[PDB]
Parts: structure tokens; sequence; C-alpha cells
RNA sequence: GGGGACUGCGUUCGCGCUUUCCCC
């Protein structure tokens, strides 16, 4: 397919030293073929926020890896929320 | 029996699994 424009609203969390978590807006150029784990590699170079901390939500939908962009009806300037994972267990 | 930190993950976002531990 033709590269749309995809934003990331990265948090604002100054605690995480590690990371660059700054509240900024990631603009990505991508296909809608390619799949949700591509948007999580290239938060990963941006923020050094590991895929595996990631916690990706478009309108309100946790988005897959495995699922392309297509298959969620993303366009151009669609904006990605995300938020660090936060694990649980007993 | 509670809470945390991790290593990876799953998730319906409620949490759950796991890995090293650390405490009360
Ligand atoms: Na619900």
């Amino acid at each position: 397919g033709s590269p749309v424009s995809i934003k990331v609203q990265v948090p604002n969390m100054q605690d995480k030293t590690e990371w660059k978590l700054n509240g900024q807006v990631l603009v990505f150029t991508l296909p809608l073929t390619d799949q949700v784990s591509v948007i999580k590699v290239k938060i990963h170079e941006a923020t050094g926020m590991p895929a595996g901390k990631q916690k990706l939500q478009y309108e309100g939908i946790f988005i897959k890896d495995s699922n392309s962009l297509a298959y969620y009806n993303m366009a151009n300037g669609a904006v990605i929320h995300l938020a660090l994972k936060e694990r649980g267990g007993r």
C-alpha cells in the first residue's frame, strides 16, 4: 500500500529516566499493510521503551501485534495512545 | 498469608501467567 502518517502520543513520565517519555507526539510514515508490531519497533527506536513494555490503544481498542493497521481502519493522522504496560500476578 | 522490583508474555484492561529475587 501507500505509506501514511501515523501518530503516537507518548506519555509524560519523567521518572522513567531510562526512556524518552516526554509527552511528545511521534510521527511515523508506514504503509497500512504494516503490522501493529512495527509501530512497537519504531516506538522502541525513538523512546528506548521495549515493545513488551508498550500498551497501545486506538480509539479505545487494545490493538494487537499481528493485525495490520488497515485491519483497524486506520487512516492518515490516526493517533495511537501509548501507555506503560503494568504486569499483574498472584 | 500481603506488597514490590525485575525477565519475558497474555488480556476482555479487571488483571492473569512467567522469570530472578527483595521485603513484611
Ligand atoms: Na469493559
